[PDB]
């Protein structure tokens, strides 16, 4: 039951998999991100918001001050999905995606275009852990508790 | 047999699981790195040489030009580990540690004393998953081959 993915960039299959791993949502994500940038990333969350899925977010506010970081967290919190900014860590890090709380995708990888096409970046998403998903969750659900809404 | 465990920082558990993935080395390591600078990391890898551990490591270059990097390096170089310096990608973002060709630590976490301490990070080390690991050693020598050694 258990399985593992991977995608690398610039190669291009790291931003496919992410992509894949947010499509996949039937029911939840609870995202954490460091810079939260990526157009067609953030594309992909409201169609899972659209689909009904339950999505929350919280990134990083420090390192989202930016125009484009402003963009995005505008138009996600535009689409009704809770969104959050967390400044208690001189850097909120983590760069993960937990899908129907037993899926938890990870790596390297920002959600931005030049993780998406210029450095050298991973993201794997490891299937059906529900035990590891749980695990992330109370990391996520950490993290969050201490974030500062964003809304519109 | 394949299996995951997750880390966290600043809680501590990130840090001690990464260091548990280069302890279990029995025969090699495969290292990519974006900021090269904890010593207790330097430390660990050094260890494994020591062991007879086939360690070779890839780090971005323009991001490993400080004082901390240049001691991190100069040890690894100076204890035999082959080391290599890549610059041909904005960023060689990877942090990722390869396990005797069959696991894989991977994640948010940098090799460095802020990741360890200050920033909110995780770290996996999947362990057993053989095709995980090839596939990620080929991302780690197409690296690894266009990169400079630095040697001491």
């Amino acid at each position: 039951e258990p399985s593992v993915q991977v995608g690398y960039s610039p190669e291009g299959s790291a931003r496919v998999l992410v992509l894949s791993a947010i499509d996949s949502a039937k029911t939840s994500i609870r995202m954490m991100a460091y810079s939260f940038t990526a157009p067609d990333i953030m594309k992909a969350l409201v169609a899972a918001k659209k689909r009904g899925v339950d999505v929350k977010i919280v990134i990083d506010e420090r390192g989202n001050t930016g125009r484009a970081s402003i963009a995005a967290m505008n138009y996600i919190a535009n689409s009704g999905i809770p969104l959050r900014t967390d400044s208690n860590f001189p850097i909120q890090h983590d760069k993960v995606i937990i899908v129907d709380n037993v899926t938890v995708e990870t790596g390297s990888f920002n959600f931005t275009k030049a993780a998406e096409t210029k450095n050298s970046e991973n993201a794997v998403v490891i299937w059906n852990m529900p035990k590891l998903a749980e695990s992330f969750l109370e990391h996520w659900q950490d993290r969050w508790n201490q974030g500062r809404d964003y809304r519109s």
